[PDB]
């Protein structure tokens, strides 16, 4: 179940297999099994990591429906694969994958935003090998993210009584209709690795927690004491593995030699005494190295089987009556759902993208965002890690409904998202809470309440068991009849998904600010701590008015300090986060215009009006204590 | 001399000519005269008022040079003209014209901005009357607005030493240069209206001035005493002179006899005035009535004058209205926009005028030409402050030494007092806008020479001696000497944006190097320009050049600095909105120094203005 990412080090080597690939379109349903035995016969390039849809401008690839194969070679020296384990790793590809290698299949996969891995040792072969990853696009009413089998996408307009319409829908060429708002962008999206580990024992998973905190600083900056826990998951085959615990400048500061039993683990605690904490706008960051020990322990020699370093933060997450607590003290979120989208790129990976965007959260002075809508790639949350902002993290649940809730193979692929991405991101002190879906249906009359219900509980319980720090887990709830909704009131932080204004009571702000207080009224009785997971309104960068109407940059100004005038006064509303960062690219419609347009920020990241207006709020609002 | 805008009374009546005319192109150097005598062949349409350039997409007429034709045909009842003296008034004719009814040549017109009219009394006959007017477009080293006879227009690149490209413009199609940055635009951009006056005997000019304030109350709303003037000229006894408040009622009157070249004049005091304010309007009607010998009741002609009772002063570095020391918030303007050009449109005057209101401003200029009548009247009652400015653009030492040109502007100066003198909302005269004053030699010394006699004159034409300027292009002020010599120094800087660019830092840094030169000058200094092209709708974190950003930036820096100074009395930046202009390398789609886009939406800057002046009060702010 371990998914650590690759590291280097003296027993242990990554060859990445990132730079242009050879890539052909396939069929809608299938693709040739030969191309996965020989060359791809007159192939196209293609970079990876990347979506595929945007990098080959003569054909239309944002219309491909069905397979795509990737495929590219590679050799490596005998004198590094020999008495190692090989392992082959996919940080992502979108959305379900066959890999081939030399002829033979590898294996598959579905699951478009979470890592994938085969030991390739035994295929692997002197000299050039033949790497082929056949990549399927498809969405529909069994994968999630969600799409429909039949109708319009997402926000789709239509007129379905014409018979000439319904006739000419029959004939239509297939397409992806995604029951989601984010352009299906697939193919290759991160990086791919070649890797290896010492083949009789290695390190297969590490988890550190914080355990328990004592007598926290005033300021957070410390604790007298802090509890934590290690657990070290092994393969291969009175063994044992050295802890060592690093501080910010790689002193060791503790250390412990645990014995490893057998399904092959060591766990255990560490006192730290005056432990440096983590906090959002105040990041400190700890190494745990752990060294796999030969047999006969230290006492026989100096020399190290197998080694793996972990960064981790020191702090602990309560939900408390109302409040969201970091470290003991009273957080409150500011900031935005993202996306991973870009021009070019897609959804591909881009980690100057990524540090540029993570300093635009410094510079508008939020604190957070959420993985909206499916895990992002892993050195985001690496570099939000020693950043010091905090991440709600969210797995492709979207565009749910009551045709999900029935479907066994749905049910199985939820639980697989939920277990991946809290086995790939547990060690992560900078995710604060698990987002089980957004915008599920989840309200209505009769049976369709009690059905959403008994769908998500065990999904919510599963997130629980599965993260060894147990936090906070929520569902991030699209606008709806929040009376009949029985299941957003049963999570642990009510995060809702709102748009009074611009869906609804259209350009009316003061009606607006009416809906929305009725609705605040109903979430200030049940007494849990509640936060936006989005509002907004799209904006298109150089509309203006003087008196600004929908689409025109003093509009989304003044949405934003109506709406927050009205949470300001709750104090039990304790997060701020809104819809979206960034424009960025859909499905084409007659409401998006190129794309969504409800970015603070433009696609190429630039601030309009509303965005400046948001830094100077947020610049004046504490992380901790405003409520 | 007096330009009095047509009233229908009792005793005159307008009949407006504004409609859909007849329209065709003509040569650069001639027209047929022969259309004169019989409608126009295969015609085009054109709107009148209007700029002809941007109302026919199938030609193009940005690109014209010379001469168009208009005409039109009208009648009016026998029974209204008769024993009555007939007079065409043309508002504007962009930049001169030839006019004729029936076939006769009435006159002609140099100045596109200005006002003339005919008397067509004997030309005019029963049923209908053909009305033909040819206008030139063209500009030259001898026309205010100033053009270039050859090379580009002003701010144009060039490649002057490349042999094909000198070779290239010795055959190119002739256009107009201009030599100024808005674009060039021509034709009946004003009304025109025949009008009738009595024949024996009528009131032919009007002027009331404010000569003393007694007593003036702390908020200047009132004074215990005004003592006002009036001047009324007679063209073809006794007048008499009622002053009416704001609700019509006659607070004052006199019966004034008249002298022979035929004018009444006398004082009259109103207790308790109602001063005129920027931002608090007041405005009394002087009505001015003939009477018959001897004498009956009945009224021989009438005109009704609107006007305001308020001072102006210059004092040391301060600028006094009704004794208060006034800050201007502001800009420049332009007659521009979409259709029209340069066409008097009131919808966009009215909005205009509520955007400054909107922005808390108080004042702007008209750039760089009188601006259409009704935009004056507009501002009396909306309490908004002016400088009005002549159309003497584009000079330069080329100029100065040409007696046309010195006829032409002393035309503009005593051509725009007399239409806009009884306006209070005008504080100011501008004599002309970026003339070259500076450098070595003789050249300050000519430019002094040429403008210091029409500031005289406008001091000389000007019945309320109002301050007189001229405002300032970015230059050497330390051998300009003119500019110092003004009432007020009006200056054009642009610290930062063609210098030092993007560096605010730098710019500020020069900007303060110039204010410690003026400081010592011990004049009141106000900008009457500054700004940055800016693209709405690009935007940067750190702003750049064409961003909203830089633009708020720039004002938030500069603005920062003149706050320092007391003697720096106001703020006059360019320009209230983006603006067309001859096509360049400079020019994305025209001027973008615009607050406001061309559609009069709001930039960043725009916001950050309005807030600034909000908070900056009309009187005692230094
Ligand atoms: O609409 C968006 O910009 C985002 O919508 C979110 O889901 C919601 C859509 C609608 C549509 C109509 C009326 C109310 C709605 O309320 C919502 O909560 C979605 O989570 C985002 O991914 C979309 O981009
Ligand atoms: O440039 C403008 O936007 C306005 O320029 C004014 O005259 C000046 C032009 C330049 C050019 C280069 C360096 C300094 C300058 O300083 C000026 O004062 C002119 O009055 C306006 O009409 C222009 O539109």
């Amino acid at each position: 179940n371990g998914m650590l990412y690759p590291q280097s080090n003296d027993s242990r080597i990554v060859f990445p297999l990132d730079g242009v690939w050879d890539f052909r379109t396939a069929g809608e349903d299938s693709y040739p099994a030969e191309w996965a035995d020989a060359p791809l016969p007159e192939p196209l390039p293609m970079a990876v990591p990347g979506s595929y849809n945007d990098q080959n401008d003569e054909l239309n690839l944002r219309a491909h429906y069905g397979w795509v194969v990737y495929q590219r070679s590679f050799a490596v020296p005998s004198r590094l694969v020999a008495g190692q384990r090989m392992i082959l790793r996919f940080d992502a590809a979108t959305h379900a994958a066959d890999v081939y290698l030399n002829g033979q299949l590898l294996g598959s996969h579905f699951g478009g935003f979470l890592p994938f891995e085969f030991d390739v040792t035994s295929a692997l072969h002197a000299g050039e090998n033949l790497l082929t990853v056949a990549v399927d696009n498809r969405i529909g009413s069994s994968t999630l993210p969600v799409g429909n089998d039949a109708g319009t996408a997402f926000m789709g307009s239509d007129n379905a009584n014409v018979p000439a319409v319904a006739e000419a829908k029959k004939h239509a060429r297939r397409q992806n209709l995604p029951n989601f708002d984010f352009f299906n962008f697939a193919g290759l999206n991160r990086h791919v690795e070649l890797y290896t580990t010492p083949a009789d024992a290695y390190i297969a998973d590490i988890a550190i927690t914080t355990e328990r905190l004592d007598h926290i600083a005033g300021d957070a900056c410390t604790a007298a004491n802090a509890l934590i826990a290690y657990d070290v998951t092994f393969g291969g085959d009175g063994r044992q593995v050295r802890i060592s615990i690093l501080d910010g400048e790689g002193t060791v500061v503790a250390g412990v030699t645990a014995d490893i039993e057998r399904t092959a683990k060591a766990s255990g605690e560490i006192a730290i005494r005056d432990a440096k904490l983590w906090n959002p706008g105040a990041a400190y960051l700890y190494t745990a190295v752990a060294e796999l020990l030969p047999e006969g322990g230290a006492e026989s020699s100096s020399r190290i089987i197998d080694a793996y370093r972990q960064t981790f933060g020191i702090r602990t997450v309560e939900v408390s009556g109302t409040t969201f607590l970091i470290n003991g003290k009273p957080f409150y979120f500011k900031g935005f759902g993202k996306h991973e989208d870009s021009y070019f790129h897609g959804r591909g990976t881009d980690d100057v993208l990524n540090v540029k965007d993570v300093s635009l959260i410094h510079w508008l002075h939020a604190n957070s965002f959420r993985t909206s809508h499916y895990p992002y790639a892993e050195s985001m949350y690496d570099l939000c890690d020693r950043e010091g902002i905090v991440i709600i993290d969210e797995v492709p649940a979207v565009g749910m409904s009551w045709l999900q809730y029935a479907n066994p193979l749905v049910a199985e692929r939820h639980r697989e998202a939920i277990r991946g991405m809290i086995a790939r991101d547990k060690n992560h002190p900078c995710i604060v809470m698990w987002s089980i879906a957004n915008a599920p249906g989840l309200d209505g009359d009769g049976e369709r309440p009690r059905q959403a219900y008994d769908y998500f509980r065990p999904l919510y319980e599963l997130a629980h068991a599965s993260d060894p720090q147990n936090r906070p887990v929520t569902l991030v709830c699209c606008q709806n009849d929040y009376t009949t909704d029985i299941t957003e009131r049963t999570m642990d932080v009510v995060c809702i998904n709102r748009y009074y204004g611009w869906y609804n009571l259209s350009g009316d702000l003061d009606a607006a600010c009416h809906a929305l207080n009725i609705e605040l009224d109903f979430w200030e009785n049940i007494g849990k701590p509640v936060m936006f997971t989005e509002y907004g309104a799209d904006t298109i960068e150089g509309i203006h008015g003087t008196h600004g109407e929908m689409f025109s940059e003093e509009f989304q100004r003044d949405y934003y300090a109506r709406i927050n005038a009205e949470i300001d006064k709750r104090p039990w509303f304790i997060g701020e986060q809104l819809w979206n960062f960034a424009d960025f690219a859909t499905f084409q419609g007659i409401i998006r215009v190129e794309g969504n347009r409800k970015g603070i920020l433009t696609r190429d990241r630039q601030p309009k009006m509303a965005a400046h207006w948001l830094r100077e709020r947020w610049a004046g609002i504490p992380d901790y204590g405003y409520k």
